């Protein structure tokens, strides 16, 4: 999955600076919300959950998620591609 996670990172890094800052993470969260709603889940209190998940993925507390954090998380503890509806 590491090459899939790297491919997907590059799609959300719209300014191509190699990190996902807050507004780009926010886009990722909204896509995960749209996937959940599409499946007709109850999304009432899902968004605070997705935010805290992404806070944790920022391992070094930089306010941004680097490619290595994104890949490390998506390949070990969190099914990022499933949540985005990509897998
Ligand atoms: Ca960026
Ligand atoms: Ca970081």
């Amino acid at each position: 999955p590491e090459d899939k996670l790297e491919f997907t990172f590059k799609l959300y890094d719209t300014d191509r600076n190699g990190i996902l800052d807050s507004s780009e993470v926010d886009k990722i969260i909204l896509q995960m919300m749209r996937v959940a709603e599409y499946l007709d889940w109850d999304v009432s209190e899902l968004r605070p959950i997705l935010q805290e998940m992404m806070k944790e993925i920022d391992y070094d507390g930089s306010g941004s998620v680097s490619q290595a954090e994104w890949v490390r998380a998506g390949a070990t503890t969190v099914p990022l591609l499933v949540l985005l509806g990509l897998e």
